[PDB]
């Protein structure tokens, strides 16, 4: 049921988003540590670095919002909604505006230390690339939907080095028609594999955090994850309800408050980046902090509360964000602390407290997004671990069932409804 | 978008097909080794075991065809087509006939040493159970399609201890409507997880063949798997073309030749089982032979050809089969032999020859079935290995692309057209 010209077209897509997605992370992290290095050169005398790192990170986030509007307010926030909508009819996609602004803007946002979120810019930039190439390749109407849907999944793979995830993204959440070329899967796979290959060439080839050795997970240890699910289920429910309210508060003007909204929220995050803790930035560092570097059970709770608020305060403000990675650090910090405690009560059933630290790593995403299958893979692909599956599933799907048992609604569909409601911006 | 009464029903589904699916394999393997032990008890003097093992395996397959019609000719062959049809409209499904016949018949077939194929019975029985508990739960119209689609995916999972495969099965090949309850995924995941948890309870918990240590796969080693895909692409093309033509031969009577077809084909396999070599039986043993027990490069090609024919001969005859496992054993033998040879020409790009042996393990399935995503997941879940991914993807989707580049068509969709053509049996 497959058609050649398109497959080779997806090969072009994944290749572009790979170079841009990988090239993006490197460019951002270089700016991240450059500020951190500027903070220690001025650190000695005195808190002059307290000022300089505030003017920089503040001016970066401020110039981030200004380049958003007026230029292309379509880049605000995540990236899944804007493409999830275009793929379905509502909301237009223009690449010559999204591509060069979601990039030059997203860089100033993530580069200042905001609580996001590579998979944000890369997924939209990738969808735009899928359109840019679709126009270059003069493909049909249904085929150019595929190229954009491919560039979307590739954008995810190019952020977490996870192909199967970017594939399962389109497959579960953001479910498209594809009529009747249901073999656009082939176009996806192609687009993703190529993306991660270009990724692994620039900064590969290993995963995000390979916890490959932990493989002792007994059968009578699963009951704990039902509870790890219920915990993350209500966690997702409160994450959504909160985000929505922070969005409201930000939507409520005033005209002079938004003038400074960027400079303020940015400089405040600029200071918070100076404290030796993973309380700011994308969220990868926060996952590389639950595990492995052992810290106080109190400090976990300290950072968990720190980020859980700062992400909502960040994304709600409507900066060029990305909500996947932040929900990975927030979830991991918890799952690790929950891990310690369950091993504390029952060590005879959780011999390795890292198993439960992996299972509930993408359980927040699973709950808030209603999309467990695409979360379960995301974890497997950044830990190279599959032995954690039976836990992973139960703690990810029970995490979703519960959140929508309290009635939370998929954070992206509701995030889309709100971006639709700006049919006059 | 999820509805509780259905999720809790899927729990019942997978749990039942789990108990049956596992209880099925063990009950079959018990008959496999029982005959093999009877063969060695009478082995000493003389070839009297040559006669006994022929009568038994011949009388089983003959009894298997007899219980097929008149009773439930719907249980003939695989199980994907029948359910793929009922799920789409054409062809009816009645559990009170399929369940008990596909079981007692499948036990006699696989228990005799036929070239199949647990996923056959377990998937169709799983579909039957999904329907049986669909009436018990008085589910709606669309919900009972889900319950049957779940039981199907669980059937696969129960056979290979691979949840993510049974989930990707329904998702890619055998793509259903689900309108607009696209979150039947939660019903699938649930059904698969439960099944494998019941599976691991009875015969778990480890995979089929764990090859978790091989994790060195360079980026400039990929080009080989393109070529490994080209090889399987043509291998699948001929596997389909062949199967179809073997089927024609069997469909062409005579009315007196079919009277003995069951006894003749069965006793022939009964003799072949006695040879110390994995050329009969499901195909698991075949995969558990490529790796690990090292045997002559010549013996590989001797077994490969032997099985490649014996499978078509066993399935084309319209016996209660299952074509996944047989296609795995064949592919593995080939992928290993191709591995040795590639490591022979370039060791500085295939340090570990087992890496390539894993990639093209499910590339025969990928090519023949047009379903790469489900194959890629099937392999990962039976090797506990994710490091093989980039090869696994390239070698599996290029295995499929080539297959339908020579235009082979999905072996299941065509298998469905042929069972449709029997709208008069
Ligand atoms: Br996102
Ligand atoms: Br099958």
């Amino acid at each position: 049921s497959l058609h050649p010209r398109t497959l080779v077209a997806a090969i072009v897509v994944g290749l572009i988003t790979g170079v841009l997605g990988a090239g993006f992370k490197s460019a951002v992290n270089n700016m991240l540590q450059w500020r951190s290095q500027l903070a220690q050169i001025l650190a000695p005398i005195p808190p002059l670095a307290w000022l300089v790192t505030a003017l920089i990170s503040g001016g970066m986030v401020a110039l981030s919002f200004w380049l958003m509007k007026r230029f292309a307010p379509d880049t605000s926030g995540s990236g899944i909604p804007q493409i999830e909508g275009h793929l379905e009819g509502k909301l237009p996609l223009v690449w010559q505006r999204v591509l060069p602004i979601k990039l030059v803007g997203g860089f100033l946002s993530l580069g200042a230390g905001m609580l996001a979120g590579f998979e944000g810019p890369t997924i939209q930039m990738g969808g735009s690339i899928g359109q840019m190439t679709g126009g270059w390749f003069k493909a049909t109407q249904e085929n150019q939907r595929i190229l954009i849907a491919v560039g979307a999944g590739a954008g995810l793979a190019t952020a977490f080095n996870a192909p199967l995830a970017g594939v399962a993204l389109i497959g579960e959440e953001m479910h498209p028609r594809f009529r009747s070329q249901t073999l656009a899967y082939h176009s996806l796979l192609f687009g993703c594999v190529m993306a991660t290959i270009i990724l692994r060439m620039i900064r590969g080839q290993s995963a995000i955090i390979s916890l490959t050795e932990f493989k002792r997970v007994p059968l009578d240890s699963l009951w704990m994850f039902i509870i790890l699910g219920i915990l993350f289920g209500v966690m997702g429910y409160t994450f959504n309800r909160g985000l929505f309210k922070v969005l409201d508060w930000f939507d409520r003007l005033p005209p002079l408050a938004t003038k400074w909204k960027g400079f303020l929220l940015g400089s405040i995050i600029g200071i918070l980046s100076l404290f030796p803790l993973p309380l700011t930035d994308g969220g990868d560092n926060a996952v590389l902090w639950a595990f492995n570097s052992q810290s106080h059970f109190s400090t976990l709770i300290l950072v968990f509360c720190g980020r859980f608020l700062l992400t909502l305060i960040c994304y709600g403000s409507g900066a060029i964000g990305g909500i996947f990675a932040p929900m990975l650090g927030i979830a991991s910090i918890v799952s690790v602390a929950m891990a310690r405690h369950f091993h504390l009560l029952f060590p005879s059933q959780i011999p390795e407290p890292a198993v439960m630290a992996i299972a509930g790593m993408g359980a927040l995403v699973a709950a808030t997004v209603r999309a467990p299958l695409t979360a379960i893979l995301l974890t497997i692909e950044m830990t190279d671990n599959y032995f954690v599956i039976l836990p992973l599933l139960v703690t990810c799907l029970v995490a979703s069932v519960v959140a929508e048992a309290l009635g939370g609604k998929p954070i992206y569909t509701v995030l889309l409804e709100r971006t639709l409601a700006k049919q006059n911006r």
